[PDB]
């Protein structure tokens, strides 16, 4: 049940004038990704819908260093024999690895400003 394209204009529309990593952004964005639940692959659609490859790379970046020291401590749920967070996240049978990816991209989107 991954969005369709008018659950993604609505969410664009709704948060046109807002910066990004205001409250209001993190609060809808938080939600729809609470409720959809997506892989990273449908993040990544809805970051490039969303903002300009300039907040695309700086979220890029701070999602990297977050996703480096969160598996470099080691993650419950985390086997790094078998690939990236970002392909693991994207396996359906690593929920936990998904939730993780939508936490991190949460917050390293909110660490912008």
């Amino acid at each position: 049940r991954p969005w369709q394209m008018k659950d993604l204009q609505a969410i664009k529309q709704e948060v046109s004038q807002a910066a990004p990593g205001s409250p209001q952004f993190m609060q809808t964005i938080r939600l729809a990704v609470q409720q959809f639940d997506p892989t990273a692959k449908d993040l990544q659609d809805l970051l490039q819908y969303l903002c300009s490859s300039l907040v695309a790379s700086l979220h890029h970046q701070q999602l990297d260093s977050l996703i480096s020291e969160a598996e470099t401590r080691g993650i419950t749920g985390y086997n790094p024999l078998a690939g990236p967070l970002r392909v693991q996240a994207n396996n359906p049978q690593q929920q936990g690895l998904r939730r993780e990816y939508q936490q991190l991209w949460l917050a390293a989107f909110a660490a912008l400003p």
